[PDB]
């Protein structure tokens, strides 16, 4: 049952954007005509005649399904399979069960798309706000009902005399190829529309010297790659001379065949739609790039090396690009499972929003057991540097260093306090993770799916059981390709090589994920780590990222780094730094459907890995977790839909301004690709100094790195550390190693920690509603200037997710930047210093300030009027990890100056992930707050949408711009009472000694503080007079 559909696989090698050219028409089929093929449920079939564009007398027929996926959220889908019957994927972001759930709900509400074939055979249907017509040759126009504006239309190509063929549906004649493509008209050059294309995951694009956000006029590809520095040499265009810089034609780590098109921006006729080509073979997105003749300025397309064809058009309910993101997340949602919390993604433990330090190149837990070696460092020293210097510090990313000889799921003695491996729970021999718990820390650790194979006769149970149970990918192909063999065997296994450089390497087997049993086996391995104290998972090398290899060479031998190239191409010999693509893997798209060459599904491997970790590792083995029952995954690879397994970090970046610019753009783009919990190594991962690789990141670049990342969702300083036994990397990078900048560095981490609830509540808004945490500037509506600012201005936080504006400096040795403030609102300069002083005067939205001053010690961060933000403080005033906060560490609702006499706020509350009762049983709370000024009376109202988690400590209201009141009354189901002036005359004293029902006039910061008892949190009317 290998190759059950009888495909002839014509192409195995990577094919750059330079070699993908559907608009050349040659050997491509396109839709030429059709007849109606019936409608069942919300799915119409059209029986489409595909004609060869270059010889239209050559013709073949395939059924094409047109399916309304949501009436209310204005989305539909087009799918066909030129290779066999249309088939529902059993694994992936979009599942039939969820589509069914959506349709069932909408039907029960009376939604009627009115899907009909006209007498002429044209298909027409409506969604809430749209109407669609599809003509005989599949020509499609999507019209918005309110104004009659056509907001999307696909493309037609002419032929000499055989009629117009619609390139909206294309595939290569199977005599020649396997590729597919779909082409729209692209209005980027239209003077009024000025369409811009956004999204596409982690792709980097340079314009002049600057990395930018928008992805218009460019040819992109998804081909998950071990792309260290984002510019791997083997990924260069044909005959490329000189340095290869990160740029748009280079694949990254996450597969995101996803674009959001935004036209008429900032105007009342703005429109936005998403375009998802749901394909896990190498895919392409060309937004009008003429380079290599890959595209045409006025056309846009998506395509892929292999079928099937399955495409979603997602317009969203409300107006604005954000609404496209929320609608896309619904299609991928888990409502069909009746998730009480995790509808659009999975909630992390609170601790995931802490500051972590990772080091590649530690050599022990304790100094007392650190082996001598140039620049060697113990985990203990790192923890001391942060804690002794009073940094808010969450814990560690422990790398492959801790393993016994790169055996995943193991540790070695040096990473235990008594210098020997225990089974856990021994107070006189604690593992790195147990010891870390005692420091108030939590840890992630590096897990890949390389199971070391060259063990020189030493027992390695994980590899042994994989062999015995035959769960490893075999060495079979349809091409008779010899993938190589070692003395270790087995004789039928696919054997690869892991290479961390500097001699840190090993042979490996890999799990054949598509097999039944593999996922359960994998997940069970995590018990070996959870039972010794591991908190969460750091998933690496997920392509799987194998050492480059050429067929015929030894498994441990890599090719010359210049190979392959245009003059000496791969010709089916290169592995493209993963599985040689000929390898037969058990199908990961369709269960119990046989094996297919990996080329058909490269981009689903990392996704399937994370899925197995999540379900069979983290969830099924939750009982074996120690301190926190909720866990999480931070992954390096994945595919649309990864957000239900965990978050991401953008792989191996480096230490320059350009990587800061990239980190910001990556974060915004990933967020709009429905992966919200993402970040990039703070300070940069690899060496940057070409003359001496060991030179650390400068103090100024570090300050800017930290400032730019301090409110981004995943915040970890991690780097490659030069040590004697791994002689590549930088000397150090830890924030405490920068004495001159230490105070600034510390205060930005403190600032993040104070806004821990702003982040956590935004994550809740993602899990519940699919709202991206980080907003692209163009998500701010009715503003014709945000587009210009979108490279480095972003928003987050508050009730609506647009209460905070960030515009970090993205250049070293720079103390000014061009600032744009979104229009139709007021802004307040904020940041680390403003907790302890008054706000400055309001800044008018719409203002553009050239050379806006930004000292090194500052970053441009602004709170919008009408924000009430939940803010946290430690009771004793010392910095501690998030995971060791209790409800006795004050929760404070900070009321910023009112917008139109009003302010609003929201706070999600649960036990931080100590248990999984929030997501399993609905044990969480959602508190809302409002402030209203009505003459001489301010009313501050607390209500709840649910209150299943009881906050155990007093909470506060801090009103900015208020001082001494005549009276404050508090009404609440618990008690109705007047407040009294506190005898405490400072904040520490109000916190520690102040009585419930005290107010404190804070002159230093022009704030009024109300101390209230916990019982009044879910419901209260506070009237200040
Ligand atoms: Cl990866």
């Amino acid at each position: 049952t290998d190759n059950p559909d009888g495909i002839d696989y014509k192409t195995y090698d990577y094919v750059g954007v330079w070699g993908f050219s559907p608009l050349s028409n040659t050997n491509w089929f396109a839709a030429g005509s059709s007849t109606p093929g019936g409608i069942t449920d919300w799915t119409a079939t059209m029986n489409v005649n595909f004609d060869r564009i270059d010889n239209p007398s050559i013709t073949v027929q395939h059924p094409v399904q047109v399916q309304v996926t949501s009436y209310n959220n204005n989305s539909y889908r087009v799918r066909f399979n030129p290779d066999g019957p249309i088939r529902d994927v059993t694994r992936g972001p979009i599942l039939k069960q969820q589509l069914d759930w959506i349709r069932t709900q909408e039907l029960s509400e009376g939604c009627d798309p009115g899907m009909t074939f006209t007498s002429e055979g044209f298909l027409t249907f409506e969604t809430k706000d749209l109407s669609v017509i599809i003509y005989g040759n599949f020509k499609t126009r999507v019209t918005r009902k309110s104004d009659g504006k056509v907001i999307m239309e696909n493309d037609e190509v002419g032929t000499a005399s055989s009629g117009n063929k619609c390139r909206g549906l294309m595939f290569v004649d199977r005599l020649y190829g396997n590729a597919i493509a779909s082409v729209n008209k692209n209005f980027r050059n239209d003077a009024v529309k000025q369409e811009g294309f956004y999204g596409a995951g982690e792709v980097n694009c340079k314009y002049q010297d600057t990395y930018i956000l928008e992805r218009t006029g460019i040819a992109m590809t998804n081909y998950n790659y071990d792309n260290l520095n984002y510019n791997q040499w083997d990924l260069r265009p044909p005959h490329h001379d000189g340095a290869l810089n990160p740029d748009y034609y280079i694949p990254m780590y996450y597969a995101a065949p996803w674009l959001i098109v935004n036209g008429c921006a900032g105007t009342s006729e703005q429109y936005s739609y998403g375009w998802f080509m749901d394909n896990v073979s190498q895919s392409y997105m060309n937004t009008g790039d003429t380079t290599w003749n890959s595209g045409q300025e006025d056309l846009a397309y998506m395509g892929a090396q292999y079928g099937p064809f399955d495409q979603h058009f997602v317009y969203g309910a409300g107006g604005g690009m954000e609404c496209v993101v929320t609608a896309f997340s619904l299609l991928q949602g888990k409502e069909f499972e009746n998730q009480v919390l995790n509808k659009r993604s999975v909630m992390p433990p609170k601790y995931v929003f802490g500051f972590f330090q990772g080091v590649f190149g530690t050599s022990s837990l304790l100094r007392a057991h650190m082996p001598a070696g140039e620049n060697n460092i113990s985990v203990e020293e790192i923890v001391e540097g942060y804690q002794n210097n009073n940094f808010p510090f969450e814990g560690l990313a422990v790398d492959v260093d801790m393993q016994d000889n790169l055996r995943v799921f193991t540790t070695k003695g040096e990473f235990w306090t008594a210098n020997r491996v225990g089974t856990g729970g021994d107070p006189n021999n604690r593992s790195v993770f147990e010891w870390a718990h005692d420091k108030g820390l939590v840890c992630q650790t590096n897990i890949t799916c390389f199971l070391r194979n060259d063990n020189e006769g030493q027992d390695y149970e994980v590899n042994q059981t994989l062999r015995e149970r035959q769960l490893y990918t075999k060495n079979d192909s349809l091409t008779g390709t010899d993938f190589g063999m070692t003395d270790d065997g087995p004789s039928d296994a696919y054997i690869g090589h892991l290479d961390y450089g500097g001699g840190v390497e090993c042979d490996a087997l890999f799990p054949d994920w598509g097999r039944p049993d593999v996922a359960e086996w994998w997940g069970n391995n995590y018990k070996k780590l959870f039972s010794i104290g591991l908190d969460f998972v750091w998933q690496d090398m997920t392509v799987p990222a194998m050492m480059p290899h050429k067929i015929g060479d030894d498994i441990n031998v890599k090719p010359d780094g210049n190979w392959p190239n245009a003059d000496d191409p791969s010709n089916g010999q290169y592995n493209w730094k993963t599985y040689h693509p000929q390898v037969l893997v058990t199908d990961m798209r369709y269960e119990n459907h046989g094996r297919e060459p990996m080329v058909t599904q490269r981009n689903i491997h990392a996704y399937t890995l994370c899925e197995s970790t999540r379900k069979e590792g983290i969830v099924e083995n939750a009982d074996t977790l120690t301190k926190f029952r909720r866990s999480y995954i931070i992954s390096r690879g994945g595919y649309i839909g990864n957000q239900h397994f965990g978050g991401m970090w953008v792989g191996d970046n480096s230490t320059t301004s350009n990587y800061i610019q990239m980190m910001i753009a990556n974060n915004i783009n990933m967020n709009m690709s429905c992966l919200p919990l993402v970040g990039s190594d703070i300070g940069g991962f690899t060496s940057y100094d070409n003359e001496n690789q060991r030179t650390p990141c400068t103090g100024d670049l570090m300050v800017r790195y930290v400032q730019a990342g301090c409110l981004l969702p995943w915040f970890r300083n991690h780097y490659d550390r030069w040590i004697e036994s791994k002689d590549h990397g930088k000397d150090y990078q830890e924030l405490y190693m920068y004495p001159n900048e230490m105070d600034t560095l510390r205060k930005f981490v403190e600032f993040r920690y104070r806004w821990q609830e702003v982040l956590y509540t935004a994550m809740y808004q993602n899990a519940a509603f699919g709202k991206p945490i980080i907003k692209a500037a163009s998500m701010y509506n009715n503003d014709s200037n945000v587009r210009r600012a979108q490279n480095d201005h972003f928003l987050l936080g508050g009730h609506d997710g647009y209460r905070i504006l960030c515009a970090p400096v993205v250049w070293e040795n720079s103390t000014e930047r061009e600032l744009y403030l979104p229009v139709l609102t007021q802004w307040y300069k904020f940041g680390p210093d403003f907790d302890t002083k008054p706000l400055e005067g309001a800044m008018n939205g719409g203002d553009r300030i050239y050379n806006y001053p930004v000292p090194q010690s500052e970053s441009p961060i602004f709170v919008r009027e009408g924000a009430i933000l939940p803010t946290r403080y430690t009771l004793n005033g010392e910095n501690k990890s998030l995971n060791t906060y209790t409800d006795e560490d004050p929760l404070v609702f900070e009321v910023f100056p009112l917008g139109n006499n009003r302010a609003d706020g929201m706070c999600y509350l649960d036990d931080g992930g100590v248990t999984t009762n929030a997501e399993d049983n609905g044990k969480f709370s959602v508190v809302k707050v409002a402030a209203e000024q009505d003459g001489g009376t301010e009313t501050i109202t607390f209500t709840n949408d649910c209150y299943e988690y009881v906050f155990g400590g007093p909470f506060y209201v801090r009103v900015r711009g208020a001082q001494s009141p005549s009276n404050i009354h508090v009404s609440s189901g618990a008690g109705s009472q007047d407040m009294k002036v506190s005898s405490a005359t400072s904040r520490a004293a109000l916190f520690n000694d102040g009585e419930n029902g005290d107010f404190w006039v804070d002159q230093e910061t022009d704030s009024l503080w109300l101390k209230l008892p916990n019982v009044v949190l879910p419901d209260a009317v506070i009237t200040i007079t």
